[PDB]
């Protein structure tokens, strides 16, 4: 119903705790949102249930950094902790390995193996239940947050070379770390037994998420942001050297 | 049911860190508490969770001063640091801009741009999680803290002209600070998608907080402390 088409990739199943990494190059342009996040499905329901989410979001107007966030509390009464972390090279000019770690005690954010943020206690204590690993591309109506939507830069693409999901195994990981490699997806194709393609929208989103904007090419999964009814990738997949 | 009615204004959302300012004129009478504070809702639950809160409280016994405080620890076993700072002219006699800065390193209180207190580390290292911005008007049953309640001075009103909330953006702040203005509310109207009205009470509070005592008139949010039944003006 809206004038633009975005996309959202998500694990069919959710999990309690773990380490999640994704090798990707973000899409950026004033007004857009390119992300990677853990999400407890149903959090948007306003029946009093809590909200559980952890984010990494590249705000289009500033590809030089990404926003970190944990969302607890509940629909209509959120509790947030937005922070900004520089990235070099910019999110849309190079591939970076973004990591997300979640345990009952902390949530950690890493870029190319380096920690950029670690929250202990507080909101982490309310990240109850399970969360699934998600990635979406869209545009926000809040111009103050992401900037005015620059429609002319479209179509835009977010490339994910691979994803690695780990289990929470405190102190038993390499070097006494807290995680163990569970499954890896090199995206040589789309795995419908593992991932799902979003086809919905939410308040504040200028676009409609569609399965038409998620596909693989040359070993990479691509999320596309295109004008409504202009969904295609005839371009070329960058190389992750 | 208490014999008096108070009021509390609070943001529906909570955040981690930031700057909070409020242009106000406080209520003051012996035994009353007129305030502005950061609060981690749920802190009052004695289930083991920690207590997180930063206060600014005008004790009715002395309107020419206000009490600062950081509450940590937990319900039934709090860690406090009550301190008192002079305010001129008295808080109930003029408008002052009260500021509250909360970062992971310190918490700073300001009156009209002037720093009246700054706490680094210590309790500040224990202000984990998020907090909402709140304001209330009530009366305490602790005589030594606020003084015997002087009913004859009712109704009392606390006026809030405007509120500004800033995000903690270290290094990329405005005006040479680590803060970026997020939102403002001149209170020309009451924004229910932003604020909530208290409708409870607690031990030591001789009043019941009610939506009946919160309203906006001529670009100003008003908090009233009146005897139960007479809530208006
Ligand atoms: O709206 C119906 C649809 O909702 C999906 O869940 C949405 C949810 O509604 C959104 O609020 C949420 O938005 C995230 C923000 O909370 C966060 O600040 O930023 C991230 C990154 O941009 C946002 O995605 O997104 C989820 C997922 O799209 C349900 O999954 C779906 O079943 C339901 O039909
Ligand atoms: O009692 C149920 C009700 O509690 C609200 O939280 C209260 C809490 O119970 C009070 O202890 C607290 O008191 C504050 C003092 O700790 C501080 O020294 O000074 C401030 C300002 O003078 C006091 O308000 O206040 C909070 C907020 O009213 C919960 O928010 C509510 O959900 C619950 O139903
Ligand atoms: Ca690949
Ligand atoms: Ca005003």
């Amino acid at each position: 119903a809206k004038d633009f088409s975005g996309a959202e990739l998500y694990t069919l199943e959710e999990v309690q705790y773990g380490k999640f990494e994704a090798r990707m190059k973000m899409a950026a342009a004033s007004g857009t949102v390119s992300s990677m996040f853990l999400y407890q499905n149903g959090s948007e329901i306003a029946d009093g249930r809590p909200w559980v989410e952890v984010d990494i979001e590249v705000l289009g107007k500033n590809p030089g950094s990404f926003q970190s966030n944990i969302i607890t509390g509940k629909a209509g009464a959120q509790k947030t902790s937005e922070k900004h972390h520089a990235v070099s090279p910019a999110a849309d000019q190079a591939f970076h390995t973004y990591g997300l770690e979640w345990t009952p005690n902390y949530v950690r954010w890493t870029v190319d193996g380096q920690e950029v943020r670690k929250t202990e206690g507080g909101q982490v204590s309310n990240l109850t239940g399970t969360q699934g690993l998600r990635f979406n591309l869209w545009s926000s109506e809040s111009a103050a947050w992401v900037g005015q939507f620059d429609e002319s830069k479209l179509p835009l693409f977010q490339f994910i070379n691979w994803v690695k999901v780990y289990k929470y195994t405190p102190g038993q990981g390499e070097g006494g770390s807290d995680f163990t490699l569970d499954w890896t997806d090199n995206f040589d194709t789309f795995d419908g037994s593992r991932w799902g393609k979003g086809d919905w929208t939410f308040d504040g989103n200028r676009v409609d998420l569609t399965d038409k904007n998620i596909y693989s090419r040359d070993g990479m999964l691509i999320l596309a942001l295109t004008r409504k009814g202009q969904e295609s990738f005839n371009g070329q997949v960058p190389r992750d050297d």
